[PDB]
């Protein structure tokens, strides 16, 4: 009953990484509030609002720097679009945008310089329309200028997150190694750049800032996973999911804030449809899974597993898109397998998932059938898409017919 829902609800929510959480903290504490005093009218009104809001966040991201910082390759590099492509930044004194090529409400900002400008820093923000992101980055290939440290003591004045990137760290850390190849030392380098610019930013700003040092040519390298959770962190909770979608599926990590993000979104829309005092029933699985068709058919395209995008790592294996996927779990996901029924694999399942947030001792809370696959699919397209990163290694090391670990509590 109701002191389950709200216990099970509280629980789910735990088991995410802090800066994964689509929801705050109030609005936990708020759903449980309505949940515990009987008023699950209010509670689905709150879920509702919030779902709405999720579905229609718009991000729109603010990138500042002087000319060769290597602006436009970033502004690429997080869309995901090559250097030759239409719609990529081309690689001189208004703002720009750049659309996600995948994502309708998401918009990437290419702002000249201040350096370019004869603006004060107040004034550059109001001509740029400052309150139209939600954050700045700030680039440089070099050090960066006390123009960069008062555009940084601006925002945060106004109120809003800038993040200083330093860019080219790998063609820097290159020379070095040529240089001194017998003494070269990569995390001398490092902390000498990284010191270097917060020493002579911090002399105009009111803390020490971080500076993230990457490059524009691997985001999986040097600080940019870094990058990517404190900007995770910073944002609303509300806007993380339209941010984690918008990541690369480049890394373990990207893929896995996707997956939790993914999971969560399904969980609230679960309680959005209400909670069932019984398992349900798998009579219509078919009907359920021919409803779902192009949800799954979205979750393919967040993961990179839509058929487009396996011909790439296929040919890049010396082998067809066919046979790469004989080894991948999401095809045959739903399909008999050793003679054992699909619906008695799902009620096994769903016993597993719901005593996971729900425990041995109180009321079960289950869902409708359309969670439970919902979340099983995520962690199968979630766990294909990690093998894919690895996939040379893995093929070699026979691990079984597939390279992905299986979906959490779907084996037995
Ligand atoms: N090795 C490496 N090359 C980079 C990096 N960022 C940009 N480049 C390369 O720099 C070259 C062009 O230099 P820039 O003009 O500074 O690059 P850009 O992205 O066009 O620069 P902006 O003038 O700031 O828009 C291109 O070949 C880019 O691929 C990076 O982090 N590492």
């Amino acid at each position: 009953g109701p002191m389950a829902w709200a216990s099970s609800f509280d629980a789910f929510f735990k088991n995410f990484k802090r800066e994964s959480k689509i929801i705050s903290e109030y609005d936990i504490t708020l759903i449980m509030t309505y949940i515990e005093e009987n008023k699950l009218q209010k509670a689905v009104s709150v879920i509702e609002k919030v779902l709405r809001d999720i579905e229609s966040a718009p991000l729109h991201i603010a990138v500042t720097g002087e000319t060769g910082a290597g602006k436009s390759t970033f502004i690429n590099t997080l869309r995901g679009v090559g250097h030759e492509e239409k719609g990529a930044a081309p690689t001189t004194m208004k703002r720009t945008p750049y659309p996600h090529p995948k994502l309708p409400n998401v918009t990437i900002w290419d702002l000249p310089g201040i350096g370019t400008t004869n603006f004060t820093p107040q004034n550059y923000l109001t001509e740029m329309k400052f309150g139209e992101y939600d954050f700045f980055i700030i680039i440089s290939a070099t050090r960066f200028k006390e123009n960069d440290a008062q555009l940084a003591k601006a925002i945060a004045q106004m109120g809003m997150n800038f993040y200083f990137v330093r860019t080219k760290i790998d063609s820097d850390l290159d020379n070095e190694q040529k240089f001194k190849p017998k003494s070269f030392n990569k995390e001398e380098v490092l902390k000498n750049i990284k010191d270097y610019c917060s020493n002579h930013l911090q002399e105009s700003l009111d803390s020490e800032p971080p500076v993230f040092l990457v490059s524009n040519v691997d985001i999986s390298k040097y600080d940019f996973p870094k990058l990517e959770t404190k900007l995770l962190q910073d944002l609303p909770a509300h806007k993380r999911h339209v941010f984690s979608l918008s990541l690369q599926s480049l890394t373990e990590a990207t893929i896995n804030y996707k997956r939790d993000s993914l999971k969560q979104k399904v969980f609230l829309e679960a309680m959005k449809a209400g909670a069932l005092a019984t398992i349900p029933l798998g009579g219509m699985i078919s009907d359920i899974l021919e409803n779902l068709d192009e949800t799954f058919n979205l979750y393919r395209s967040y993961f990179g597993l839509d058929d487009a995008s396996l011909e790439n790592i296929a040919q890049d294996l010396n082998m067809s898109v066919d046979d790469f996927k004989v080894h991948l779990r999401f095809p045959h996901l739903f399909a008999e397998h050793n003679d054992e029924s699909l619906e008695d694999k799902l009620f096994k399942y769903i016993k597993h998932i719901s005593s996971v947030t729900g425990g041995p001792v109180a009321a079960v809370t289950y869902y409708r059938m359309a969670y439970y696959l919902q979340n099983l699919f995520l962690d199968t397209a979630a766990n294909d898409a990690i093998a894919l990163l690895n996939s040379k290694a893995l093929f070699e090391k026979k691990v079984g017919p597939y390279i992905s670990e299986p979906p959490e509590y779907w084996e037995a």
